[PDB]
């Protein structure tokens, strides 16, 4: 029924709305048109840690900003964590089942709301209050200068879908109920739920972008994009947690960015 | 209009019998024991293979030399088929060649799942079957060569497209303009576009109790594109242990990274 995917979408917005405090909506106000105080270079990143209060800077500059990344990451673990249990059924599920979809979820949705954040200029961080500039991000020493780039290739493509956090939401919800995870148990009431969750969000790309043709299509394929994202990105972070990472944190410190 | 639609599916089916001598259609009548094909030689150890090469026609390299000459045999019919697609042969060469250079590798396996159960993979145009165990028992390197195309395979295959699902599938994948170095995106794109709307109607006619059948097999590109990176770095590890070994001009080309 039409009219129950339009309920199921619009309590997803609104679920979305109280979980995630930075909406693309928010972020692309701050983008355009306060205002965000920019890192461009070594010394404005130093001025920046003066004038912003970053929560993550425990007494490089290399491992301080991909720290700064890793503290907002599980932030954002606990945002997604949250709007899981508000979709439909989620709750319902077998509790390791819960614990499957986000453990391998979190990843790309991750990078999916870092697009919104993103231009191809820099990023927001720090609630919206910087943002660390794109040129500054790549000259970095070399495993941590090809970091934050292919994320930035990713949301070039996809910000020029042109979604909106209506979108999103149900775009996230998808993601979460993948029934392909590994060590799941029960698939069947998963792909039950992606299913009415994939004809709502049919529905709402036809109904909020009509002349975008296929653009349900283009979007799933984006979802193929953030796997091979996340397959890069975790191979490059087991060099940098095995190589220069664990060298310079406290134990508990590893603990908390396990991953 | 979804009358051109279904028109532009009748033209693909069409051009992948023409370009497809096995079609899963026939594929699953061997498999199953059907009356309308005729039954294969299983090859499950050294002693069936060794009977197998003088009834069909090191061990795990002429195993691979085979392997790698059926996919000579594919790329030339994905190259014929691709042609057949409405508006390929009017891109740009350059395009064309990208398209097929990256393209070939995901169709190869697509295709080749129609060729597979749990058990084995056909041969020698249907008239073999090679065990996955077999496979799998082969010398180190090869050992691990066939297991992760049998694992998409398993799951492909439980979507149960036919083969005009598969015609239009396989154009969707060649017309990708997320290519590396591809000179114009947008051509190829609109092109997949009218592709990706076929298809999509052409599974919700073909499958209509099949409940997001669409959007399950883009899904699908996932495993194919891990299936390309590992078989794409076995290679390499062939090339430097196996120095004796030659390689396609054709094959080399499109592995050119």
């Amino acid at each position: 029924e039409s009219a129950d995917l339009r309920a199921l979408a619009k309590h997803l917005y609104d679920s979305y709305i109280k979980s995630f405090p930075l909406t693309k909506a928010k972020a692309r106000a701050i983008l355009t048109g306060k205002s965000p105080f920019v890192i461009y270079d070594m010394n404005s990143l130093m001025m920046g840690e003066d004038k912003i209060k970053f929560k993550h800077i425990t007494p490089e500059v290399a491992i301080r900003i991909f720290q700064g990344c890793q503290f907002r990451s599980v932030e954002a673990v606990q945002e997604i964590t949250e709007y899981a249990k508000s979709i439909p059924g989620f709750v319902n599920l077998d509790l390791n089942d819960q614990v499957t979809l986000l453990k391998y979820g979190v990843h790309e949705i991750i990078y999916t709301m870092l697009a919104s954040l993103m231009n191809k200029d820099g990023v927001l961080i720090s609630e919206g209050q910087g943002f660390m500039t794109r040129e500054f991000l790549k000259s970095l020493r070399k495993p941590f200068g090809d970091f934050m780039e292919p994320k930035f290739e990713f949301a070039v493509k996809f910000n020029a879908l042109e979604l909106d956090d209506s979108d999103l939401a149900i775009f996230i919800a998808v993601i979460i109920l993948s029934g392909d995870r590994p060590g799941l148990l029960n698939v069947k009431p998963i792909e039950d739920i992606q299913d009415n969750l994939l004809q709502a969000l049919e529905l709402q790309l036809k109904l909020n972008h009509p002349e975008s043709s296929q653009l349900f299509a283009k979007l799933l394929q984006k979802m193929t994009d953030l796997r091979q994202i996340v397959t890069e990105h975790v191979q490059l972070l087991q060099v940098i947690k095995k190589t220069e990472t664990d060298m310079s944190l406290h134990p508990l410190l590893q603990e908390i960015y396990k991953d």
